[PDB]
């Protein structure tokens, strides 16, 4: 099945075994039921105790056939707010970047971990988008409200 696929069913049977409480990770189900390993579907619970908290976040995780030599590509919703998320939905975050990042043997769970803390822990060197990085910088108190307001749009 090639590489990328023997990794991933590695990963699928480990995120099987153990993963956080709260999170979901699996791959997404075609229109006519099959299954394809190189796009995964997956929830990021936002942490208690942050404007995160009770908000549970869609997370598509998307890979190649050049993976894990290569990084998959991590996207929430066009128009996720967030400092490091771009307009697209694409997240910014310093182990996906192929050149200055990424190693190969970091695993799912590994990544939608690092995204967690990146919610309420936002890297201020990757600005991806104007609106939430615009609030956050200089303007906290807008910031939070934004959060907490987008919180709400991602239920159970």
């Amino acid at each position: 099945s090639g590489i990328a696929r023997g990794r991933l069913a590695e990963e699928r049977k480990s995120w099987r075994k153990n993963h956080p409480h709260g999170f979901v990770a699996k791959p997404e189900t075609g229109q006519d039921g099959t299954v394809n390993l190189m796009v995964w579907h997956c929830t990021i619970p936002g942490k208690a105790g942050t404007d995160w908290e009770g908000g549970f976040f869609p997370l598509t995780m998307h890979f190649s056939e050049d993976y894990p030599s290569k990084p998959p590509k991590c996207k929430f919703p066009q128009g996720f707010f967030h400092p490091n998320v771009y307009p697209s939905g694409t997240v910014c975050l310093s182990i996906l970047n192929e050149d200055y990042g990424w190693r190969p043997a970091i695993t799912v769970k590994q990544i939608l971990v690092g995204i967690q803390d990146l919610l309420d822990t936002p890297n201020p060197a990757d600005p991806a988008q104007t609106d939430g990085y615009h609030l956050f910088c200089q303007d906290p108190v807008e910031y939070k409200k934004r959060v907490k307001l987008q919180s709400k749009q991602y239920p159970a």
